[PDB]
């Protein structure tokens, strides 16, 4: 509350320690699915179904340019791109099996970096 706060934490590395998860991401062999925005044109239903679309690439962006406040929104965004997989793909299938993976090899990367 005001004038009472927990230790500060040292946030400093966060951008860095972020930039080499999303690296990582980028660099997994099923990441293919995640590294560029689905094309809205070329996909039937994706737009009018998944309201908030996301990717690696976006994601990148965003963390270069200064738009994640912290840390949590960067994982909200990650988290999404899975999210949005699972809801359009079916888990049978090679798409929805990368997703997947990838939170899995996310979330690891996450538990070992920040908790």
């Amino acid at each position: 509350s005001m004038s009472v706060k927990k230790p500060k934490r040292d946030d400093s590395k966060d951008l860095a320690l972020c930039s080499m998860i999303l690296t990582e991401m980028e660099t997994h062999e099923d990441a293919w699915p995640f590294l560029l925005p689905v094309n809205l044109k070329l996909v039937p239903g994706y737009k009018k179904v998944i309201k908030k679309p996301m990717d690696f690439s976006t994601i990148r962006e965003k963390l270069s340019s200064g738009q994640y406040p912290n840390l949590e929104t960067f994982a909200l965004d990650v988290r999404l791109v899975f999210d949005n997989c699972e809801t359009f793909n079916e888990d049978d299938s090679d798409i929805g099996r990368a997703g997947h993976n990838m939170r899995k090899y996310f979330e690891k990367k996450w538990t070992d970096t920040f908790k």
